[PDB]
Formats: C-alpha cells, sequence, structure tokens
RNA sequence: AGCAGAGUGGCGCAGCGGAAGCGUGCUGGGCCCAUAACCCAGAGGUCGAUGGAUCGAAACCAUCCUCUGCUACCA
C-alpha cells in the first residue's frame, strides 16, 4: 500500500471545498499566494482549484500549505492556511 | 496597483472627410431520385459609451467600460 500510494499519489484527489477570506491576498499573478481558510475536506499538495460559478474555469496547481510560514502537508477544517498555487504550463496565468 | 493592445451583422474581419462592407452561418427558390458543389434572393448593424476641435466622425483628441497580454512586489 505503500508503494500504491507513491505511484498513485498523483491520480488521488482529495475533495475540498475551501472558502475565501476578504483582503488577505499577496500576490496576484505567477504564482498565486493568498491565505485562504479550510471549510470542508482537506488540502494535499497537487490539488487543482476551479470555480463553480465561472462555467469551471481551473484555477491552477498547489504547490505548498502554509499554516504561519509553517509548512503543513495535511489541513482540516476549520484552520486559516496560506496556500501557494502555480498556473499549469500550457495555459494562461490568471490573476485576482 | 500600474501599463499596452483591441471593440463593426451570430462568428472572424476590411474600413476612413464628403462613402453600414466582406468571408462564414441562418431562411426561401432553381438544379437533382437525393445530397454536396454551384446559381438566385432575403433576414440579421446603439460601428463600446460620452464630450469637443468640425459645413461634413464608422475616422482625430480626452475620459471610461469590457476583453487579451504583462514589467514582479511578500509567509
Amino acid at each position: 500500500k505503500k508503494q500504491k500510494q507513491e505511484e498513485f499519489k498523483h491520480i488521488a484527489v482529495f475533495p475540498c471545498k475551501m472558502k475565501i477570506l476578504p483582503q488577505y491576498i499577496f500576490n496576484s499573478r505567477d504564482p498565486i499566494v493568498m491565505g485562504v481558510t479550510v471549510e470542508a475536506g482537506q488540502v494535499k499538495q497537487g490539488t487543482p482549484m476551479c470555480v463553480p460559478s465561472k462555467n469551471f474555469v481551473d484555477i491552477g496547481i498547489v504547490t505548498s500549505i502554509e499554516v504561519n510560514h509553517k509548512q503543513v502537508d495535511v489541513a482540516k477544517k476549520g484552520q486559516e492556511v496560506c496556500v501557494k498555487i502555480e498556473p499549469i504550463p500550457g495555459e494562461s496565468p490568471k490573476m485576482f
């Protein structure tokens, strides 16, 4: 099961609904630095992000999850974390 | 945050002092057993909004909106 996790880590994406906090924006484009609070599910590395109300356009692929400049891999519900999201290569970068 | 570019028929696009167009798509007819191709028509336009220099702005200048890119400036 360790090897199954190791070669199925990219193909397995945990579900996550995320609520955005106002005015906690640092970088708007390349990369995306935005201090966003978990409200449902959990956040892991490589999890894509999209918007439901704008005909499902992807935001990008995340890089790291930081809780007060400390890298925590798994964040549960109810914690304010900082996520570094990078644009996917082959598609145009996005702005806040 | 700031800058640059663009806005014309459903779509893309020509287009500037005396001047609402093209390609494609939609509708009708001819041709044919039938279709494509082709022919004949027709429908579809706040030329992004505002002001002004103008006899004569779809056009030049100023502002603004929307859309498309960026110089990087964080835990």
